[PDB]
Formats: structure tokens, sequence, C-alpha cells
């Protein structure tokens, strides 16, 4: 689990959004796997706005930030899981590293802000959905 939580938006992973995330609904993209929901409490969050390659991720199933170098947002192939079958994603990134189910949500940060989030994983890999063409999350 986990959100981003910049100016008064606050940004999870799709397929963890709650009834009240859907009831305040901002944006949604399945092919991303984000959604955005309106909060009543502006957030700390700086979102980053750039092309690094490098940076931190917070993975809860080891209590440990990681930091890895990772691929550019792309069109990926993520593999059936136990709970989900194979898809294409759409704005993911990878790096080698550890992820479960339940890491969606940890922050990707580089020395510009929040890069993104936790999204996929398996085979060693670990994928977050990438934030930083959002442009619009910077403003209203
Ligand atoms: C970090 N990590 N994550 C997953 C995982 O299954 N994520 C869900 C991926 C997902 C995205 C979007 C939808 S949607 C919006 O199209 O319904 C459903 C599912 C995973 C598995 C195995 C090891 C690691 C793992
Ligand atoms: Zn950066």
């Amino acid at each position: 689990s986990g959100a981003i939580y910049v100016g008064n938006y606050r940004v999870v992973n799709r397929h963890l959004a709650t009834h009240n995330d859907w009831a305040n609904l901002v944006w949604e993209d399945s092919s991303r796997d984000l959604l955005v929901s309106s909060t009543t409490a502006q957030g700390c969050d700086t979102i980053a706005r750039c092309d690094c390659q490098t940076g931190v991720y917070y993975c809860s199933s080891r209590r440990k930030h990681y930091p890895v170098s990772f691929s550019k947002p792309s069109l990926i192939f993520v593999e059936a899981s136990e709970y989900y079958p194979a898809r294409y994603q759409s704005h993911l990134m990878l790096a080698v590293g550890h992820s479960e189910p339940g890491d969606c949500g940890g922050i990707l940060r580089c020395q510009h802000g929040v890069v993104g989030i936790v999204s996929t994983g398996g085979n060693g890999l670990v994928g977050f959905a990438d934030v930083r063409d959002l442009l619009w999350l910077d403003e209203e």
C-alpha cells in the first residue's frame, strides 16, 4: 500500500483504490495502474520533472529503501502472477529488485522528487508506474 500526496491530489495504484477514491475521482487509467482522487487536506510531496534513471524505492516487504537504476517509461508485457493475469501496462519503468504484491504504492524518488510508485513485479524485477508526465498534478 501507499500513495503520493501532492497539492490536493492523492495518487494511488488503480487496483488498490478505495470506494472513497472512486467517489472523489479526478482521473484514472487502467493501462497505467493509476488513479488520482481529490483530498480535503493538502500534501507535502513534490513530483520530479526530469528523465533520471537512478533513484531509491521503498520496499515494504523488506522494511528497506533500495538504490536502483531503472528503465525509461515503456509499454511492457507483464507476466501472470498468482492474483492477476498477463497483460500490457504502459508508462512502466523496470529495475532489478525485490517486490511482492503488497509493496505496491511504495515511492520511487530521485534528486528532483517523486518519480512513481511500485506497481508490478516478479522474476526478480520491480516495476514502477511513472507520474513525471502528469504535469497537471502541480496546479489546481
Ligand atoms: C509489486 N508487485 N505488483 C504485483 C501485482 O500483481 N500488481 C498488480 C498489477 C495490476 C495493475 C493494474 C490492474 S487493472 C487497473 O488493469 O485492474 C490490475 C493489476 C506483483 C505480483 C508479484 C510480485 C510482485 C508484484
Ligand atoms: Zn530526477
